[PDB]
């Protein structure tokens, strides 16, 4: 079976709170290495915001940085965005993607169809 990822965690949130999500790869943890959470919002590219590699090494947008971590179990196949302060700015639809490579900008080989993520304003 080809590698599949699923992802879990989508939702809607009050601003300021706070959301995990996570993916499971299906298959075999050999053929993929660096793995990457997409978000596209409306209107918008699906934009990389983080990625790491099969060692655990990150990379983050600038729009995320201090407030986003993206970390992995490779026991588990699995990698996960922790995402704090949330603000409506990051509502968007998250996808997550593999490479078999290494790489933390592309080739994105493998994709999820993704999860809703809805900040709500407080005011």
């Amino acid at each position: 079976m080809q590698v599949q990822l699923v992802e879990t965690g989508g939702g809607l949130v009050q601003a300021g709170g706070s959301l995990r999500l996570s993916c499971a790869a299906s298959g075999n943890i050999n053929s993929f290495n660096a793995m990457g959470w997409f978000r596209q919002a409306p209107g918008k590219q699906r934009e990389l915001v983080a990625a790491i590699t099969f060692g655990g090494r990150t990379n983050y947008a600038d729009s995320v940085k201090g407030r986003f971590t993206i970390s992995r179990d490779n026991t588990k196949g699995s990698v996960y965005l922790q995402m704090n302060s949330l603000k409506p700015e990051d509502t968007a639809v998250y996808y997550c993607a593999a490479s078999e490579n290494n790489l933390l900008t592309g080739v994105w080989h493998y994709w999820g169809r993704g999860t809703q993520v809805t900040v709500s304003s407080l005011e």
